[PDB]
């Protein structure tokens, strides 16, 4: 195994130096917040005194951080010993501002490969876990073993926008799935429920959507938004006896407030006979 | 196989008059739109001439109509043979619709029971399939063997709301995942990439999550809203990246707008370093 250098040690920053010690990879680790390194370093990773020697110490620089904008924070004071860096910058960020980060970093003499890591930080080091990947070809396929150790790589071309999109796309979803199981717990409180309660309903009912998703790809793709399948207005009654359930429950109701104004904008762009399905053709206009 | 009687023959009565009619039971029909019995009347279901004649034919009253409104206006005229007998509405509604329907069927001598299917028509009749049930229990036991035709029967207890809230509580996660899955197609469209391109990722993504409701199931039962699995702060970045990315795709940023307004609000009330779960206690119902 390959040594590296790991910059970010939040949640999935230290779950990243974790299975890298577990497959033998000599780490060198920095943290703004010293403090979370002291368990990897008990594990024998080498603490670097400052983000400069962190890089200096490896070609493979690795950054688990919030956003772009950080690593651009960490990595400016130093940015003239970039040159000849691989930076695998795990961190989400739009696909303008991951190409602005690749710029930035090729300005320096560095190359940026750009990272969407799509498990939690249980999840890293574990065969199922899979991350999207995009940047210089070279670069990735020489440390994509490295980069194998955290999950599966999922290369999606020379572009570094591409893996920020395709994060972005599959955690649109997630994120709004987990916040109605948020609204969905709030619900069962409001009615002596706990989350326990209702966990394996809502299992069971999430468990089910990829037969929809399947069911409406192929519908979508060839612009099949016929209501036959179902009708959109069917769909405004459900959703509208959701938001009202929700308020006859005193929970709060901005989430599906919004879930009812656009099934109400499909209705009044005529859609109401056909296939909720043609709101895509609504969500793909601007603004 | 008890006998009974079937109002309202759209796509679920008809596939419920169907699964009667295989077990045996005495089907009594009556619809708005008298030609959608044909089918079940030539299978030996007997045509009611009238609504009342239909309700006076049987105990048993299934109704499989639109919402609780359409039950006053169709049962109103014939509110008077409600004397003694047992409404199953299998008709979808809130909570509060529901118990006011069961005070108005008890106004005129009747019993309501209520029910939750959670199976689309194609389920109906097959072993698998389930719906929540509530009401009084033993208006309910009574009628259970001829219930458990059509579906598993899950009694959920006396009040008549409970099987609608139920049902109310895994359709806000759905319709949540569903429209997130539409908005993610948009951005994929807007950037040359089809549903069928995001249709793995998309079902990796859902199939993931009965993992983060397990996960969040207990630290939101005992108030644990700890950030060492995810800080809301990171997470108001992440859903910011979705918005942007979708301003920055030209596609639309509705929902978005609102995901990211949940999250400043969680943020704005002292959550920023707790994690993301912890804005179920501003979804929660007030003191
Ligand atoms: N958490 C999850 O389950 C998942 C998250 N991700 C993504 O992975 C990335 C890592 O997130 P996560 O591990 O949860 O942790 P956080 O984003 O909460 O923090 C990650 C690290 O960023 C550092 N940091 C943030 N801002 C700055 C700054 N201005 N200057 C210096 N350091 C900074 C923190 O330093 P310090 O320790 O000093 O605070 C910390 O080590 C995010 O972009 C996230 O969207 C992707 C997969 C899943
Ligand atoms: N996938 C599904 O279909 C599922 C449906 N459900 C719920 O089951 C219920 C019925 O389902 P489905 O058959 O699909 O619904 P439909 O809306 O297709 O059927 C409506 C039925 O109600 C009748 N009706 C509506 N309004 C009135 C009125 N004012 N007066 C008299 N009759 C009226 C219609 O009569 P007419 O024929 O004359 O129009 C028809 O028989 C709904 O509440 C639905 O949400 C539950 C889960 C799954
Ligand atoms: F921002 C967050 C917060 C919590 C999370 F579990 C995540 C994950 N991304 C892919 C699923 C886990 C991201």
């Amino acid at each position: 195994p390959a040594p590296l250098t790991l910059i970010g040690l939040g949640p999935m920053g230290q779950a990243m130096g974790n299975a890298l010690l577990d497959r033998g990879h000599g780490l060198t680790v920095w943290n703004r917040t010293a403090s979370r390194a002291d368990a990897l370093v008990a594990r024998g990773a080498v603490r670097a005194p400052t983000v400069a020697a962190a890089v200096a110490a490896n070609e493979l620089v690795v950054l688990s951080l919030t956003d772009y904008d950080a690593m651009y924070a960490l990595l400016g004071p130093a940015a003239d010993a970039l040159a000849g860096k691989v930076v695998v910058n795990l961190s989400s960020d739009t696909p303008e501002k991951t190409r602005a980060g690749a710029r930035w970093i090729a300005e320096h003499g560095g190359t940026l490969i750009a990272g969407g890591v799509t498990c939690p930080p249980s999840g890293i080091g574990s065969p199922e876990s899979s991350a999207f990947y995009s940047g210089p070809s070279a670069a990735f396929e020489r440390h994509r073993e490295t980069l194998r150790t955290l999950t599966r790589t999922d290369y999606r071309g020379e572009d570094p926008g591409l893996a920020a999109l395709w994060y972005q796309i599959g955690m649109v979803m997630w994120w709004n799935a987990m916040l109605g199981y948020l609204q969905a717990v709030a619900l069962a409180d409001a009615n002596g429920l706990k989350a326990a309660d209702i966990l394996p309903h809502a299992s069971d009912t999430v468990a089910g959507l990829p037969f929809f998703l399947r069911f409406y790809a192929d519908r979508i793709d060839t612009g099949h938004h016929g209501g036959d399948a179902d009708r959109l207005a069917m769909g405004t009654a459900s959703v509208e006896h959701i938001l009202h359930t929700m308020a006859d429950s005193g929970v709060d109701t901005a989430l599906p407030e919004a879930v009812v104004a656009l099934f109400r904008r499909g209705e009044a762009a005529g859609y109401a006979e056909n296939s909720f399905s043609s709101m895509v053709e609504l969500l793909k206009k601007p603004s």
